[PDB]
C-alpha cells in the first residue's frame, strides 16, 4: 500500500510513484548516485532516470551536485543525493505554501462565485 | 480540464467527479434541494443519488434536513444543502489538520 505521504507528494509536485520512491531511494542510501548506478537499479534508460532526477532536484526535494569537470565522455558528472534538513525545509513551506493558495481560491468559490 | 480545487477536494475527501459537481450544484443554489430533482439531474437512480447525498452529508460536505416520516412505507424525506460557512470552515481546518499530519510524519521518518 502507499502512505499519506507519498500520495501528498504526488499530487502537491506532480509526481509518479516511483518518482516519489526515487526520494526515499536516495534518502536511505549511504552514498551518493550518479545516472548510471540509478539507471543499472532501476532497470530503465538513462533518459527516463535523467528526466525523473531533473524533475526532483528542479523542485529542490533533491541535490544535484557536480563532482568532475570532465568524465569519461567529456562531460561534467553529476551525483545525486537527499540532504534531510533541506528536504524538510522545503517540503514545509512548499506545503504552507499550498494551503494558503487553495484556502485563498476557496474562499472565491464559495463566496464570489 | 479538470480545475486544481476540484483536483484537491478529490484528494482530501476521496470524491470522484461528479460527487464533486454534486456538492458546487447544492453550494450554487438559492434553495434547498429533494433528491427526485437531484437524480433527474445527475442522471442516476433515486437511489444512488440518495446513497450519495447521504454519505456526502456524514462527511459534512453537505447538511440533510429531515423534512417528512411521510413517504412511502414511513421512509423520511430530506433535503439537502451546503452551509457556505461551515463547508469553508470544514476544509480550511481539513486542509490545516493535513499538512500538520503530515510535517509530523515525516519529521520522524527523516530524522527519527
Amino acid at each position: 500500500k502507499k502512505t499519506q505521504i507519498e500520495k501528498l507528494l504526488e499530487f502537491m509536485y506532480g509526481l509518479n510513484e516511483k518518482e516519489v520512491q526515487l526520494i526515499f531511494r536516495l534518502l536511505y542510501s549511504d552514498t551518493k548516485l550518479n545516472i548510471e548506478e540509478l539507471a543499472e537499479e532501476f532497470k530503465v534508460s538513462k533518459a527516463l532516470i535523467s528526466k525523473s532526477l531533473s524533475e526532483l532536484a528542479n523542485k529542490g526535494l533533491i541535490e544535484r551536485e557536480k563532482v568532475s569537470n570532465e568524465g569519461r565522455k567529456g562531460r561534467p558528472i553529476y551525483v545525486y543525493y537527499v540532504d534531510r534538513e533541506q528536504l524538510f525545509k522545503r517540503i514545509s513551506r512548499d506545503l504552507e505554501e499550498l494551503v494558503q493558495a487553495s484556502i485563498a481560491k476557496l474562499k472565491e468559490y464559495i463566496f464570489k462565485s
